């Protein structure tokens, strides 16, 4: 009697109210083992905004997802209870207020023992999530991104942008930098002083160039080595992908990962102790016929299958 | 306590699960006095398909709607119980099966005494609705369209298309042709007498040219004259609008009605015995940044205000 | 037996090889009384190019046209022999060569006594057409445009652009300026007297502001007064329309004519001695879901109805 | 010697670095009498953001503008010194900081005696402009909008959004409500009395319905009556236009003003004591082939012609 | 005196009536050795329709194709007689009527000994084609697709959708399942009971994952091994390609084949006994600036070169 | 005191007048060591025009570029003086007049000893550039393209189109064919007589197929071998890339290079004696959300870093 998506043999995929994976909507985190949550918030965006619309369009395109993973044969909704937990509370005018409200929501989700699978929103959304999930013990992370997002300040003394969240997370003791690995980093930078913080912290950084030199299998091996057997969060910024696969994103950088490579890397994360995940920076105003929304919905499903297994083991 | 849309003061319009007008979702028609219903079905389409996606995108853009009509000051959710009844069952592969399923759904809606406000879907969807709502007593209708939709058959012995529903309705005694008025008709025609049926059964047809000659107010008076005080349905085909206002439709014809005009006309229908309405032929695959979906949602809100008064006897 | 478009009762409008109006294709002008011709040429364009693609997309969207005008009840294909004459030869690299080739083609068309209905292409295409059709006796013209297109030269000693064809035509005695009327002119101008030429040679210029003051009917009467009973050409530049109706054009100017207005105006030209017409400046690379291509095809059909009466003496 | 746009006779409109009207760029307000300024800021936006990109795209499309108004025959660059003053400093992350920075910039502009013609940015940008221009003596205003923008607070204790700037302005004594007129207001409203503030402080509000009843000329007379001979600012929110003319905006409402109407209205404001103007809410991420950016550039040119007369005492 | 495309040295590619490859139009199959046919029909579509417009836009974009293949140096129009045979008769309202009418057309094409090179339309179009071409002897097939299209029933007892054609073809004895190989299969499924029919039938299924493990050369070798020297049809569903290359399609699945990989695989089919081919599921309402139309037109040309050689040998 | 881009820590990237890389605008070539120049000219275009708009949209998207290359750590603006030199004079109506005017501009740039980094415009723009830069001594070239652009005549006796420039350049003695290597060539051709001129001239032609067989490293090695230590120009036609990465181009050919591969190949050109470069055939009317403009701006930056080093050594 787990929640199940609308039956596509009966209700065609273009029909029905568009919730994540066409699952039932829930308001109580305790009703679920994995909560699918939107965080429609782009207050942290320094360049092209629009990620506030990401969760709606990912919900929409997630109608194309089916019940069973074709490689792993994981059937997430049979394994555990999955539901659309709605959207976190957000304030488009007041960044500090949104940070507070978002964390408060995730504290409730966490207190119910529910694993969050979240759709942004820009990458600043991951900070208040980590504030909830990393409050008692620090998290490890596999982070897919064109950017490290460990900047310090923007336009004066503003410590909170989509480019600072993991620096903040490390400073706040929420993210363990030795169990952090970043994959796909590329594109022009401000100074040769960017990798300073990463080196100081011991973060493993696999730039696009090194990802290409290693190939998928060896990259994966290095990633799993870094995070080991500890509590691990997966954060997927769609701008890790080449703009050809993910045009709808605020800060594109050419020469990126393919959707195929992203699926292979995420699938190889199976078995880890995964305590949450997100798919961020889908930006519908820059998207093309919902391409990036569909990439987001699909990576969300790939991640759901793995979180279902973790939630199943801990139960 | 009446259903209410999400509070835009606490939940921004880009957020929240996108139901019609961000209202709560309902499975039981008995729960509501006005039922907001999707009919995602375009099996009747003879040219450009895509209206099957219409309800989803109209739902999406209906997030932009607020609580009070700024002219009439009608607050519909306060007046009656409104909600998102979901979508009528549909079958994209079997045309006759869809017809059966939709009618079955609308009979449940009708039996609970709920007035339907529906979003298509192509125009053929109005027939199974009429098979439920006109079953006991025939309907009058204010019909906004570039096309009469009173054709007989297509590509052979095919009697059900988006171009024939109101001929079938008249034949089936569901719709009274003497109480039917069609506004906006225009564009080239297949044969020299396309409207033989319409003239012979007494339908009042206000072509685009005549509506232009008459103007909004006169056009409005003629329409209210035709439907009188009887039970009346309003069917809004977005292709009545010029393609500049409604690009997202299967059968565009240039030289059409403005959105402003559509709003003045529908607003002028206040006070009638409105038993139901629909907005049909929104085709997202042909739409431009959701413009037509927003037109659809807005016309839906205009009609919802009228229907809310009707439901409140 | 007259050429006929594909039967939409047996072949849906999305199907069949896309000729103009889905008519048969012809190589021989002698075969036809009205020749539907593409001039895919934009060598005259000084800003945004792309009108070279216009004829292909207008052909595409002309599939939506049916057999009978719904107002005038003209059935053009029954009246006269109509077909798709293909495209005039063009050279995208050599401007003077294109001018030569197009004129040569149009002289063949003219010598067979066939009336041309042409789709551009930028406005410069009308000149080589006029070099054929106005060779023996000068033309009058009803010209719909945001721009007068009577400039002298561009970027130096360049006398042929989409902005100069009707000055050249007047200079070459192909076009009678006393029988020329231009409707819709608007938008900022290069220099304080852009229309020195026009006022001095006696062209009647109805700016957008005046057309607004006058209205359709008065504007129509003035236009028919100017051209009288003489042989008259109709040249429709889609940029006469507001960008909302015709986004797909090289030189847009806001605050323009509606599609409805364009149709009323052209329809009012019934009964004149029409010797030819064109629809120019459709630029698909700037178009939105084929909106402007459809405007182009539809205006083409409106003009085809008039030309069919003319060809039928 | 007055700044001049690039010569389109020698440099085509698709070429050259894209400054406003292809004018030279300036760092010093003292250099100019009319300053063309970008305010790329949308921190006030409660729904769809993207107006931060507005100035760049309006700059881009302003390349299509020429030197002389074709109706009034005003040649603005000849009358006064005009140029591209660049963009006001902005901070996309810190709302109050942006407010401070923009006001500081506009005080420099004001102190040099330069009249600002600004391109937003969402409507909240007008407040810091008013904090500079209405500092010494209060402004009157002709305000074109679908919305009154006189709300009190959003999502809690937040007093600065694109929906509150003119309430703040009135509260701060920067704007005289008895000399304020708002034209085009329409669309559903949050609560039954959205315009309590407006009626109580004496703002003249011309809803879309009334503007339709009155017509352009009467609407124009009423507006000039309200502002009189006092110092007057003109604020043009592109969402006043129907989405068909201005799709690229954050808060569209259907049934709006045509571009033609917007031009007639602004043109009718000639002769007033105009101390500044802006065009706001152009949102390129929602725009269609730059249509709204071109509307923005064109309305900017219309306003620049008026402001050039004002600056020339 | 074979038909030849409009001469581009004389008539620029944006001009002229847009027939397939700008060839002359034909009404009599007997006039041709290879017939280029549109099947503008998407009655079988269960999700996003629009493939009914595919043949028109593929005709349009096929204007960009030239006369000679740059690798193989095949010049198809010199080798054999090629022409635009127009569109098969279709009924957008009545699926069963379209099936009848389409097969009737292809029976005529087949009776004239003409090899069909067809543009859909959704994949259900391949069924009536096989009903004509496989009527005396069964066909082998190389099938490029994200989906097996061997489903049984949809929404009750409807046996005909774009997802059932090859199951129908096998049941009807038109397609020999031991000489069938499917390449590119990927994406979430309904149950782990999908590959049941394929295993029962002996179809060789090369999922996307296995295509990646093998690489192009070995995949090709396996494909040629399966079909051997027997009569073989090639059916190309553009959704085999990643949405980055083919956005205009009804049922996209991320992480697909590249256009480059598709060209290499098709070229390696040279020499086989190819008796027809199609390019299906181009859906213009979801296409972006005609990208997928051009991919369709180009694969059509790649396939034409190979069919020309087969038609040349059999003559 | 070199010119520097607008400081993004102070002026967000969506703001400020959009010059190349947001640098200051210059009118005097002598003020600069590397000049960034637009050539908004598509008179040579035989098919889909629109490249006349390329320089404007590349300027626009170049706002996303940062100050330092993340691999090479070249900081071009610190190394040498870089500026936006505006656009070359162009005449959209008169091809021969544009050729004259464009060359006259580049003669001035060259006379000041400034290295040009140019954005087209279609590929015919490279001819008048070579007329200026190759006037005293011939140039070598690394040329990335789907097409050789060594055709002879079009539509009669027109020797100047975007498809003839390098034939003209060789005939005029401006380009040394033995130090010319072309990479990415693919797509149907007119006759098997296309590679005639290339073979006669000794041009090294690395077709797409051979690029795939060699891989990036070996291709690069072959390219550097061809041009050796001599004066070398890099000309990058964005249609070398698959339409998935560069949709906005006049003459697309499917199955092309990835943006990632293009970056790797260009980076491997470091150390050569580079005397100019261009990025041509960006066509905004066929572009999708400025994707190709951004690819153009990024390749422009990749090339700038290398030209900065050459300009630094020669100073
Ligand atoms: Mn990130
Ligand atoms: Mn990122
Ligand atoms: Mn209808
Ligand atoms: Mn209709
Ligand atoms: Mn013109
Ligand atoms: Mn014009
Ligand atoms: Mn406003
Ligand atoms: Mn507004
Ligand atoms: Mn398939
Ligand atoms: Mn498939
Ligand atoms: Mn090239
Ligand atoms: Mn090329």
């Amino acid at each position: 009697d787990h929640p199940q998506p609308l039956d596509a043999a009966e209700i065609p995929r273009f029909a029905g109210i568009p919730t994540f994976m066409r699952l039932p909507a829930f308001t109580d985190p305790a009703a679920l083992q994995v909560g699918l949550i939107g965080v429609p918030w782009d207050g942290g965006t320094t360049n092209r905004a629009g990620a506030r619309h990401g969760p709606r369009e990912v919900r929409n395109l997630s109608s194309l997802m089916r019940k069973v993973h074709h490689v792993s044969r994981i059937a997430p909704y049979d394994l555990v209870r999955v539901g659309d937990l709605g959207d976190a509370p957000v304030n488009p005018i007041d960044l500090l207020d949104s940070l507070r409200r978002i964390e408060g929501f995730y504290r409730q989700v966490h207190a119910a023992g529910t694993l969050p699978l979240s759709v942004g929103g820009d990458h600043l959304v991951t900070l208040p999530i980590f504030r909830a999930l990393g409050r008692e013990r620090p998290l490890g992370m596999v982070h897919f991104d064109a950017h490290s997002d460990t900047n310090d300040r923007y336009f004066g003394d503003n410590p909170y942008t989509h480019g600072t969240p993991f620096r903040r997370a490390i400073e706040e003791g929420l993210l363990d930098p030795l169990r952090t690995v970043q994959i796909g980093i590329r594109g022009s930078v401000y100074s040769p002083d960017d990798d300073a913080f990463a080196r100081e912290c011991g973060i493993r950084v696999i730039h696009m160039e090194e990802f290409v030199e290693l190939g998928v299998e060896a990259t994966l091996a290095e990633a799993r080595r870094v995070v080991g057997a500890g509590p691990t969060y997966v954060s997927f910024d769609v701008d890790v992908l080449d703009p050809a696969f993910a045009p709808g994103t605020g800060t594109p950088e050419i020469g990126g990962m393919t959707s195929l490579q992203a699926q292979q890397l995420v699938r190889g994360l199976r078995g880890l102790d995964l305590v949450g995940a997100d798919v961020v920076e889908v930006s519908p105003p820059f998207d093309v016929g919902g391409a990036t929304a569909l990439v987001g919905a699909t990576m969300m499903f790939e991640l759901l299958c793995l979180l279902a297994e973790s939630a199943a083991r801990s139960a």
